This record gives C-alpha cells, structure tokens and sequence, in this order.
C-alpha cells in the first residue's frame, strides 16, 4: 500500500548509470512509469531493455538552458507529466581550490545547483493541479564534508540542502515534498576515481559505522520511502544513506 | 524490503500516542510486537486490537532495580526482539528557573538513559542474529528550544549523538540506530498543544506543509527504519515533521 | 593584541553600505588599513572620510569575470596584497520559487558564491607566502532557514557554509582561515524590505532569544575575533551572529 | 575595551588543569576576577599563585546535590557573584557501549550535563539582577561525532548543545547569552590521546590546519565569549578545533 507506485510516472535525470540508473530500476520495480534522462541514447535503450514498456528513454543535456523547454516536452510524452522527479545527474570535476578554471565552476554549479530548480519549476504546475509530487534531489558527504578537490561540488552540493529546504517552503502546501538523499561511497559514475584505488575505498569503508561501502542494492529503500505515500509528512529533509560516515 | 515476518519488535510507551501507532504499523508488516507501558488496561486494549501477533508487558523501563526482569519479561512471549522502538518519554514542562531535582532527573532517566541500558540489554542477542534496529525518537527540541523544555531538550539533544554513538559501537554486527524525530501529533506528550486551539494552528503554520501531523503520517517512516530498507541508513535522525525545521 | 591587527592589510567587498561599510570601520579601528570595494564611488568617498588615511576605496563589480584582474590590481594597489578579505558584498532578489527568473538566479549565484571563491583565489597566493591570512564569509539565517522569497539566495548561503569548509581544508595548512558570520536581522542593504514594515520587524525580535533585532555595532566583536590572531585555531565554521534566532 | 572583563566576576570549573585553567588564566588576564573550583586544594594554589590577588580558589564537588548551596556560597565569598560562568569540569569514563556500568554512566550524566545546569540555575538571578551575564558550556567533537569508548560522554555533549540552546531560550532576554565552545588540545581529559604518538598524528591530520590545540588557542574564543564582544551570539556551539568538523 504504502510504498506502492501503481498509477505514478517518475523522471530519473541522470539514469544511464550508477545511482540514477538504480533509480529508475526501483521505481520501476515499485509500480511507476519511469522516464529516464541522459545525454547518451545507447545506455539508456540498455536500462529500458532491462526495464521493459514501463521504462522510456530521453535524451538531453538537464543543465541547457536553451534545452529546457525541449527537454521537458520529450519527459512528458511518453507517459503524461512526471509526478516523481529524481535529480541524480551531477558532476564532480575534482579540481583543487588553487586549480579551478572558469569552466569547471560554470559547469558542476549549472549541473548540480541551477538544472535542479529549473527542471522542477518545470515540472511543479502539474504536480500542483494534482495536488501531489516528489523531488529527490542528491545530496552528498560534501554537504558538510570538504574532500580534497572537492570545493566547487561542495559548494553545489551544500547548496542543494538550502536549496531543498527552499522548494519545500514554496510548494510542499500543494502537496510536493521535497527532500534530498545523501548516498555516501558507491561504486557510482562520479566514483571509481575512489573505487579504483582499493585501499582509498578501504579507509572510506572504515570510515563508517558498518564497516562498508555501499551497493546499488542499498539505495532501493531510501529511494522508495522518498518517492512514495509513505513520505508525505516529510519534507525538507536531508536523508544520509552512508552506512554512519557521517556519524563518525 | 519492507516485510518483518519473522521478526520480533518491543515498542516502549507502547499504550498511547506514538508508541502505539508503532506497534500497529511493525504487527501491519507481520512483525510480532511486544508492547511495554506501565498501565495493563491500554496494553490489552492494544493487544486486542492486533491480536495474537501482540503481547504485552507491564513494566517501569526507567526503574534501574526492574532492568533484568523488564528484559526477561519482554523476551518471554516471542523469543529476544530484534527491532526496539523506546517511544517511551516525559516532558515536565519545567521552565528553567522553576526545575526541581526530581523533574530533571525523571527526564534524564526516562529519555536518555531507559533507552541506553534497555539496548545493551538486547544487542548480543541481535549480534548473534547479526540483525537489529534501534529507533530511538529525537524530537523538534532535538534543536530548538521552546518554552518549558529545558530538561526535555537536554535529553532529546543527547538523544542524537546517543544514536550516533549506538551505531559506531554497534552497526559493525547488523545493529543500525537511528533516531526518529516528529514534530507535533495529538500524543501522550501533547494535549497541551493540541488542546489550545491557536497554539496548534501557529505551529502547523511553522510546516512547509501547513498541518500537523496525524499519527499515520508515521506509519512510513517507522516502517523504513524498522526493515531491510534501511540497511546502509545507521546513526541519522530522520525528522518526521512537515518541514518545521525547514523554515 | 590578539585582537591588534595593527600591520594588515583588509579587503572588505560590500563596503559602502550596511555590513560591510561597519567591518571596514571596526578593521580599520583595529589598526588595520582597509580598502573598501563598491560600485559606486561617492559613499565609498564618505566612507574613506570617516575613516581617514588608512582607507582607500576601489570602484568594482566583484561579479565581473572580465573585471577580476583589475579588480584585484586596483584592490592591491593602495597599501599592498590584503592578508584579511571580508566578502559582505551580496544580493536577495526575492523571487518567490515559480517567480524566478534566470537573470535574477545567475545574478544571485555570480555575486553570493562564485565571486567570494574567484576573489579568495586571486588573493590567496600573497596570504600563503606570508603564511597568515582570514577569509570571513557572510553566511545567513538562509544558509540553514527557507524564507519567503529566498530560493536563489538560501541556495547559495547554503552553498557558502561548504565552500567556507572547502576553503578551510584548501588553505588553512598555509594559515589561512577561512570562517562564515551568519548576521541575523540587521538595518542593512538587504534588509530593508525587512526592516522596513514595524510589525514583520517586530516578529523577527520576537523570534531571537534576546528579543531584539541586530544593530551595527553588535557586528564589532565577532568580526574582529575572526579576523585577528584570536581565531587562528578556528576554521571552516559558522558563527551565527542572530540573537539566538537559530537556537528557538 | 570590547574584550575588557576589568570588574567583572567569572567562576571556571575544573579550574586546576587544562581547559579550566587557561580559561581562568585568559580572564584574569583581561582584568576579571576569577573564582576556580576544582576537587583538590594545591592544584588551584598553583594556579592562584600563577594568577595572583584576582584569584580566588574554592574546593567543591559541583556534581555534588548536598553540594550545591555551600558550593554556591563559598564561590560568591571572595569577590561577590559571579558575571561569567565557565563549566569546563567533565569527565570522559571512556567506557565502550557494551562496557557501561551504571557508576560511570551515572557520573558521567551527573558532571556534564546537570552539574552545569543547576550552577548556572543558582547563579542566574544576581546575573539578571545586574542584566548582564554570560555562560560558557563546554561542547566537544564528540557533541556530533562518536568517537570508540564515547557512548556517555557523546550522550552529555549532545545535551550540553540543546541544553545550551535553551538556556539562552530562557535566560537571554534578561542579558544573559549562553554559548558552548567545543575544543577540539593537551588536556586531562585527552591524555589517553597524546599519549599514543600516531593517534595524536591521525587526530592532526583530520584537522584542516594539521595540528592538535594548544592551550593559547583557547584565549581568544575565552575572551570572545565572555566579554562585550559577543553581546548578540547567543545560543551557538563554537568550534574550536582547527577545521576537525569541516572535513
């Protein structure tokens, strides 16, 4: 009952890889029609195969601005407006402070910060008139945890908290939560530079209450609880996936 | 993900409010459900309502003397639980200047320390199992003071970094912690809210949502952290709370 | 003499108004020299005339990619490099969430988060060679609080309380320290539509611990204690500077 | 003259090493009397005679309930109330969740977390009396962080956050601010650490800067906290610890 999706369309930004292609799995698993989002075709026709006729395909760059109009038509056609949206495209370009270009800064915080808020205020009129929407954005150790050549991520990623907590003050009277998930180390896409150096990923892993790092399979329930009935009377929240990094 | 059959759950504070929507919710997901309050009419009452998946115990979880019996007590219907939810709590209400000694250490030993001793009675059998769930209940007074709670927030800020402290000792053997925190339902520790009209519309004003909770609003979360879903969620407080501490 | 900072040299941006215009006095009442950054010259002017000889004034938009090098020249050209940058310059649009515009978010984001880290950056080699250095960010209630109209401008205080982290875990290995003040409600630039309407006023009292709103001069101390040898073993923080607002 | 203390009173707990007794000596430097309180006589002789004629020294348990009068009077004896408070008396029994006896629990709640606050409690009228007063609770990492053998003290450090957050929320109307510092430092309370040479090396390098404190970087923060300076900080956990919770 609770944590059924039946009847539910969810957009996934981000959906040809690691954590937002698990993402869409789960949702889809759950009972949601689920639209995925990438710049590549040839992954995301992979995780639609895997899914089957619940699962379409989009293919845009989120963090476009001339795009969004375009992008936001193509996630509404297959299925109707989305009433779940998971923002789980992000980029780490893992420049130290005294490195940082131009270009690095414009991107992680066009990507990770300002695509979010424009992609939801897209999509909220619908969610709106039905009275009822989920946004998970992806929060990020760095929320409060500044890893070397971390500082422009870090800036976006402490930014989607307030940013978060924002979009639930201005639309959760209508019926839209907002929260975000904080995953800690997954073998993911904007990972492996970690998982690559096995004994990096072996201090990370020390580094939490479990004793481990994580695997896709563990963000099943977070995203579910999130993106469900179950959540309604949470809003605003930062939700920490991270087997107790940061409790340590 | 979200089935407790075969699992055993204690829910303390279990004859009102919170703890008793809990109960509800983990028997809901075929969980057996150990009840525990102080008063046998509203633990049968509770019994009757769920049925044979329920047992309650009669007990003061704060009492130091009755620690060992409490225990046996509650392992003896079902076997040693492997989910605990202390939604057992007391707010005096003592403004700062008007504390007495008995007030502030009532809080402490109910809030604070019930919770602490009443695990570390349950974790070997859980770490022989190498599953358990700990939920402890934080609270809006977690991180902001309101009028009268001085006592109260002592204990619901320690709470938090007990829940830490509960996963770092204890998550490496399949024990996570965490700590649930609501913000105002019509409960046990409420009525003095919820009976003045005006005070409850200000705070469900202070949500994002505009509302206060109503005691389903828990059913979710509960379930979340009592389950297989939360495996890699330990030592977080999760606020259940309309986004009250978010504005 | 912990608090003498007497041989400094202050960058203070914002300077010609509210927080800033009094951190300039309180620096320069310390024995710093202070160069006040503005756009426009002529309070600058007044500012500099209060002030007397140890200040000077520098006319530049700190948001300006184009301009960053002057900037920085013009900055370092009264009294030498700055060993103390106080970023008080910033912007709330108040564009309510379905209300914003890309010009009113870009504009929020230019000035509030990338310039504090482009204009740090410029000056951070001269504070390492002398390894000595305090960089105070202006955090906010926003940086943890959704208020009415706040989307863009909470995104990026939430996005300064990390990129202060992020400073901190670049820099302070050369002694630089790098700390956010979080002003509650204060008669300033930014808060007049706030201060401006006696009963919104009122209530913001209401909410503090103490009962009143900021004045200037409660700005002094916490500004002096960050930028001084006092705070040289307090790094990447936030100090609420509110009235307890935060702590109810 | 922000951080001047000249005629002004402040009252350090666990005076006699450490914390408390650099905290005594950075007050009595900017020209306040200090009272420090500690168990043992010839410890605060030491620090008085370092200190000189603005010292005074009181020997008292201030976990101590029977305590608390006489403790009271005899730190107003040699200058009149005092105008500062400073509880940097602690205790960290280091005892691991599944080692916790009721004693150490037991004193650890009674030291950290109530001691403070029934001191501060007698001390608060004449404060208020005079509309000017400032308290300083002492935070730690282990206020959001659990570090092995921390589950009492991570509890008491937890609380002493909310416990100062409503202090405020109850005292700073009448010109009393409560702040808590959280050192991150050569102590009696961290010597198990600077003992052990490598813990001492990780704990400096998950600092930003990449030292351990010493004892002077405490005398700014002090002297923030208790002066003028910080009239409208109120409520706020102030970490001193070299950027060890930024990263």
């Amino acid at each position: 009952h609770l944590f059924d999706l039946s009847g539910k369309v969810a957009c996934i930004t981000g959906a040809s890889s690691g954590l937002g292609r698990r993402a869409a799995l789960t949702l889809a698993a759950a009972g949601a029609k689920v639209v995925g989002v990438a710049r590549r075709a040839d992954a995301l026709d992979n995780l639609c195969a895997e899914i089957g006729p619940a699962a379409a395909a989009v293919v845009a760059d989120v963090a476009s601005r001339d795009g969004l109009e375009r992008t936001v038509a193509d996630i509404s056609a297959p299925f109707g407006a989305p009433d779940i949206l998971v923002h789980a495209a992000g980029v780490n370009t893992r420049e130290a402070a005294d490195d940082v270009t131009f270009n690095g800064w414009d991107q992680t915080l066009a990507l990770n910060l300002s695509a979010p808020f424009f992609l939801s205020k897209a999509f909220v009129p619908e969610m709106r008139k039905k009275g009822w929407g989920r946004i998970v954005n992806f929060a990020s150790l760095q929320t409060t945890r500044a890893f070397p050549g971390g500082i422009a991520y870090g800036a976006t990623k402490g930014g989607i908290a307030q940013l978060t907590r924002a979009m639930a003050e201005a639309w959760s009277p209508d019926g839209i939560t907002a929260n975000a998930i904080g995953p800690g180390f997954f073998p993911t896409e904007l990972t492996a530079a970690v998982f690559e150096d096995d004994a990096r990923a072996a201090r990370n892993a020390a580094q939490t209450c479990i004793g481990r790092n994580g695997t896709l399979s563990d963000m099943d329930g977070p995203i579910l609880f999130l993106c469900s009935d179950a959540s309604a009377y949470v809003t605003g929240q930062v939700l920490m996936v991270d087997g107790g990094f940061t409790a340590k």
